[PDB]
Formats: structure tokens, sequence, C-alpha cells
């Protein structure tokens, strides 16, 4: 593990690391919340920002200083604190930011900076090429409401890892965590559809505990599946 201010790195393949925030709240103590960073030839992507502005302007210097590639674009997975709480450092740096057009849509209701551009998705899940241009490795999903309405998903083409957001959680959790924005009826489906979208995914990173195997997205729908 790698720490650069407030935060810590963790290198999961040879182009993609986990950055890791934590935000401590009054009763629950430190919280932690996992994001990704992608490199693809000259430039770095990066999956959602950490829980504040100041940590998130700190995974920008942490780039520049560890891999010196220009961060391209960053993706945030739903309009969540720990997902887009840090939007204004990446607009302060001038780095073009996309989310679910849900998001954006969510945002300031959620108290969120919305993203510059919105992704629209076809009825297979899959994102618009078109309103996702140039992501790289980065194939987003969107599995249908779970964790949320907007929650989606993101899968790096060329390795074994999927990034589920706060829609999985890890083999050993005892609850799905935060369900006060979250869609019962059709969460079990949704974990499932994330799944079957990245198949040959064997690494599943996630928001709130380290990678796990496969078994954390089955075990996510069978918890999901005593809510209906
Ligand atoms: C503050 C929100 O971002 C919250 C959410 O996204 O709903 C955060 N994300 C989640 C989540 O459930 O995905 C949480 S709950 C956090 C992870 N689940 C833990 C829990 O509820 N325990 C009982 C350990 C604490 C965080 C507080
Ligand atoms: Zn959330
Ligand atoms: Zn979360």
């Amino acid at each position: 593990d790698q720490r650069f201010g407030d935060l810590v790195f963790r290198q999961l393949a040879p182009n993609v690391w986990q950055h890791t925030s934590y935000l401590d709240m009054p009763g629950f103590g430190a919280v932690a919340s996992n994001g990704l960073i992608v490199r693809d030839g000259g430039r770095v992507l990066v999956v959602d920002t950490a829980w504040t502005d100041d940590q998130t302007a700190q995974i920008l210097n942490w780039i520049k200083q560890e891999i010196n590639l220009p961060v391209a674009l960053a993706v945030v997975t739903h309009a969540h604190q720990d997902k887009m709480g840090g939007m204004d450092a990446l607009h302060a740096a001038g780095i073009a930011t996309y989310a679910n057009a849900l998001s954006n849509q969510l945002a300031p209701q959620e108290g969120m900076v919305a993203a510059q551009h919105s992704l629209t998705f076809a009825a297979n899940g899959w994102v618009e090429p078109a309103t996702a241009p140039n992501f790289g490795p980065l194939k987003v999903f969107y599995p249908g409401p779970g964790h949320t309405s907007d929650n989606i998903t993101v899968g790096i083409d060329g390795t074994d890892i999927a990034f589920g957001g706060c829609l999985i959680k890890d083999s050993k959790a005892k609850s799905l965590g935060n369900l006060g924005d979250a869609d019962t009826e059709h969460y079990a489906a949704s974990a499932r559809a994330f799944g079957a979208a990245f198949p040959k995914a064997s690494m599943i990173v996630m928001s709130h505990s380290a990678p796990d195997s496969r078994a954390a997205i089955t075990h996510t729908a069978r918890m999901a599946d005593k809510l209906r």
C-alpha cells in the first residue's frame, strides 16, 4: 500500500490501482471507500471520486507523481458522497467527468455536483458508445436499480477486474448496507445482471471492502433475494 496524504493506493494489476479514502462519521468511526485508477497508454482514467474534494485532489497529485500521465476523464458510479463527493476537485483540475444521466439529475437533490457529461444506456444495460467516447478499457454497464436507481458498474478490458461499486458487497458481509435509496425489488436481479455482464472477471472490486472473488456477487444477490 502507498500513502499520499490521507489516501491509500493499492496496485491490483499492471495498469490498475485501487484508491481508498476514509470519512469518520459521528458514532460509526472510519468508513472506507474504494475507487479505481486505470492507466491506458499515454493517459490515466479514474473511476469514482473520494469522499471529499481535498481527498480527490490528493488522488490527482498522486497520479502525477507515481504515474506521470494526464488524467483524461473520470466516471462516477452513482450520486452519493462516497462516489461523487469530490467532483469539484476534478472540475477544478479541468478533468472531463461522466455519470449516468439519472445520476446527474439526482445530484442536486443529493447535494452533489453533477458530472459534465451524461451516459445513456441501451435496453440491455450496455452504455451508448456515443455518450462514452474514448473510454479505453472502461466498459460501463447499467445493471438496473439496486443500491440506488442510477448506480452503474465498470469492467476493465484486458484484465480480470470488474467494479461493482456499492451495488456489490463482499462475501463476508452481514447486510447490504444503506438501503435508503435502494430498489429492494430489483436489487437481486441487478446484482446478477452485473455478474452476467462480466462473466470472466475473477477479481471483483467494490466500494467498502478489499477485492473479492465472484462469490461476492452471488452472496449479494442472495441477500437481496430476502428483500423481495
Ligand atoms: C454515505 C453514503 O455514501 C453511503 C451510501 O452510499 O449509501 C455509503 N456507502 C455505503 C453503502 O452501503 O454502500 C455506506 S454503508 C457503509 C458500508 N456498509 C457499512 C455498514 O452499514 N455496516 C453496518 C458496516 C457502512 C456508506 C455510508
Ligand atoms: Zn450509495
Ligand atoms: Zn457506498
